[PDB]
């Protein structure tokens, strides 16, 4: 676990999930190559999709 750093890119990352206000990317694209994993965790803490 990196400090503020992209979860894909390893450099740096600035933005962070507007779901779930915790996985952090670069840019949108990031978040759309990370998001088909990220949903393995994410949509766990509002829950309103159902
Ligand atoms: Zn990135
Ligand atoms: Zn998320």
């Amino acid at each position: 676990d990196s400090s503020e750093s992209c979860w894909n890119c390893g450099r740096k990352a600035s933005e962070t999930c507007s779901g779930c206000n915790t996985a952090r990317y670069c840019g949108s694209f990031c978040q759309h190559k990370d998001w088909e994993k990220h949903h393995h965790i994410c949509g766990q803490t509002l829950q309103a999709q159902q």
